[PDB]
């Protein structure tokens, strides 16, 4: 259901998000225009995440239920597990500097795949089209 080539289209809440994060003004304003693009392909409960963008090209595989790491563009580490919840994607991460939890959701609504973040209470969203 979440197959195929996803462009980002908008944001929601990301700079005050990346700001939670520490991220600092000029990284902000860059990542807010940061063209994400993600192709992923699902094979049983296998995906693979073509991740692209003006901060870097990268491969991600994981399998649900199945703990991985994942370097953050700064490379900051987190580690953590993708789960399907109901029709969801739900992405437990933490990250391995400070031990505090990142949040990913991956939903489909409509024509859209809507990606949103938590960390410390603070909540963003990037929408993405085919
Ligand atoms: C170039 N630099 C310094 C950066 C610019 C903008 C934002 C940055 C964030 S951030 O946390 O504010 N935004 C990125 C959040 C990504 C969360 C990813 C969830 C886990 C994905 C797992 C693999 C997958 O399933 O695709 C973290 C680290 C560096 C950032």
């Amino acid at each position: 259901a979440f197959d195929g080539t996803w462009k980002v289209d908008r944001n929601e809440n990301y700079e005050k998000f990346m700001e939670k994060m520490g991220i600092n003004v000029v990284k902000r304003k860059l990542g807010a225009h940061d063209n994400l693009k993600l192709t992923i392909t699902q094979e049983g409960n296998k995906f693979t995440v073509k991740e692209s963008s003006n901060f870097r090209n990268i491969d991600v595989v994981f399998e649900l239920g199945v703990d991985f790491a994942y370097s953050l563009a700064d490379g900051t580490e987190l580690t953590g597990t993708w789960t399907m919840e109901g029709n969801k994607l739900v992405g437990k991460f933490k990250r391995v500097d400070n031990g505090k939890e990142l949040i990913a959701v991956r939903e489909i609504s409509g024509n859209e795949l809507i990606q949103t973040y938590t960390y410390e209470g603070v909540e963003a969203k990037r929408i993405f089209k085919k």
